[PDB]
């Protein structure tokens, strides 16, 4: 049993809310919290944007501190850093952002990296500002993650198409 609340049930694993991640992490404070990155964790907007903003730039701070120490992270990896006032941990995802080109069969490693958390709170990963097809992403979240995920969709439009269109 956790603390998750209001979720619709997907399958065994995966659950769905319109919901607010931001807001979310705030009432959850859940062990992990995952950021949609980019590989220099510049946390500019979209859910990144919100999350940074959400913990006053320090989550910007400490990760300025971490790409300093090793470079950025690759498309389709993460890196777990502190959740702040949010969540236990961070950890930072980078799906394929469609808006650079990048190959989006790299969105099922993206969701690989969730399978070393046993939960997590997520936004659908390369949705967005990062221009994949948020329906391709929540199949691939399905068929990827075996792990318990607890997936945040901001847009209520968009969440009754994901759930409508759910196979
Ligand atoms: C006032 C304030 C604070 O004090 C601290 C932090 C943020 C805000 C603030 O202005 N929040 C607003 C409202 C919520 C917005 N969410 C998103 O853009 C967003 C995008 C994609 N997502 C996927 C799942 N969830 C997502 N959410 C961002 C703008």
């Amino acid at each position: 049993v956790n603390s998750f609340s209001g979720y619709l049930k997907l399958t065994d694993n995966v659950y769905i809310k319109n919901a607010d991640i931001v807001e979310e992490a705030k009432k959850v404070k859940p062990t992990v919290v995952v950021n949609a990155a980019n590989v220099y964790l510049k946390h500019g907007g979209g859910v990144a944007g919100a999350l940074n903003k959400a913990t006053n730039n320090a989550m910007q701070v400490e990760s300025d501190d971490y790409i300093a120490t090793n470079g950025p992270l690759k498309v389709g990896g993460s890196c777990v850093l502190s959740g702040h006032n949010l969540a236990k941990h961070c950890l930072h995802v980078v799906g394929p952002n469609v808006n650079k080109g990048e190959d989006i069969q790299l969105l099922k490693s993206a969701y690989e990296n969730f399978n070393q958390h046993e939960v997590l709170l997520a936004p659908l990963l390369s949705a967005g500002i990062f221009g994949a097809d948020p329906i391709h992403s929540l199949r691939v979240c399905v068929d990827t993650v075996r792990t318990n995920v607890y997936l945040a969709v901001f847009d209520k439009n968009l969440y009754d198409k994901l759930v409508s269109s759910f196979l």
